């Protein structure tokens, strides 16, 4: 692990545990001793470009990586600024941002529960049609809130949706720094998510782009895996409609909503979150 130790201090903040460690950042449970509350701290840390020094700052693995490391850092800052535009229960709430240790940190609300990806892996039996229909209103609301301010998410999958102990969802991360590093480094495999990204993301985009990814999430919950990669579909569409599979315990109404969200061409999908929600009625 490259993570700061339990007990490390950022003035009033104390690290408690590294709870997430991926290729591009570390997430810590932390504590604010001034306000006496638990928070999360997200630390930019691209492992392919940087390493942990003895004094616990971050340093480049090679001088040639500096330009890309800085561009990822700038994208991390821009994503924090985007999330700071909102005060919505389904969007990661940003408390503070600062630079230190050669990198940057976001202090955020700490959420109960775990990711949808982990829930689907650990407790698939909890995920049925009734549970999905309770998930959708607050998830629709969070995504639509982004859209109404003129932005798109563009990185939806199961990995970045938190399911709280209340079952309410939170969008945690837009992948901005990861995707910028991938574009600049020609590491194409870290930019789009296969099976979740629709055809128009491979090179126009709008609310329908996030709608397709949401359909791909729902498809994964219902049958266990995402639909075929969208470029492959654009050559020979092997997607078989869920209305035709008939997985046990799922209504044609929910199944056709997923199928419509997964229409290959943007114009054939629901055009807004509101349009997709109407399909379930
Ligand atoms: N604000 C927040 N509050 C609580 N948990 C958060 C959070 N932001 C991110 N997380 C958690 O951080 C983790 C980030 O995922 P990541 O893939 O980087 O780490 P990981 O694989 O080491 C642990 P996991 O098995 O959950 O994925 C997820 O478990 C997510 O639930």
């Amino acid at each position: 692990s490259n993570s700061l130790p339990s007990g490390y201090r950022f003035n009033e903040f104390e690290i408690q545990e590294a709870i997430g460690e991926g290729g591009f950042g570390i997430v810590y449970r932390a504590y604010d001793h001034q306000l006496e509350r638990t928070i999360a701290i997200k630390e930019y840390m691209p492992t392919s470009l940087a390493k942990r020094n003895d004094d616990l700052s971050i340093g480049l693995r090679g001088e040639r990586f500096g330009k890309t490391f800085q561009a990822g850092l700038n994208s991390f800052i821009q994503e924090a600024r985007l999330l700071a535009r909102f005060s919505h229960p389904g969007l990661l709430h940003v408390l503070r941002f600062w630079e230190e240790n050669g990198t940057a940190y976001m202090g955020t609300q700490f959420y109960s529960g775990t990711t949808l990806k982990n829930l689907q892996a650990q407790q698939p039996e909890k995920i049925d049609e009734a549970w999905i229909r309770r998930l959708l209103p607050p998830l629709f609301s969070a995504i639509n809130t982004i859209h109404q301010e003129g932005y798109l998410h563009r990185d939806i999958s199961l990995d970045n949706i938190q399911i709280q102990e209340s079952q309410l969802p939170v969008l945690l991360d837009f992948g901005s720094a990861r995707k910028e590093i991938g574009n600049l480094s020609d590491e194409t495999e870290i930019v789009l998510k296969p099976g979740f990204a629709p055809i128009e993301q491979y090179t126009e985009q709008g609310p329908w782009t996030d709608i397709y990814a949401l359909g791909a999430v729902l498809h994964t919950l219902i049958v266990g895996s995402p639909p075929p990669v969208s470029v492959v579909r654009s050559i020979e569409d092997s997607y078989q409609p869920l209305t035709e599979r008939r997985p046990a315990g799922y209504s044609p109404e929910l199944l056709r909503t997923v199928d419509r969200a997964l229409a290959l061409k943007p114009e054939d999908r629901p055009q807004t979150i509101d349009e997709m929600a109407e399909l379930l009625e």
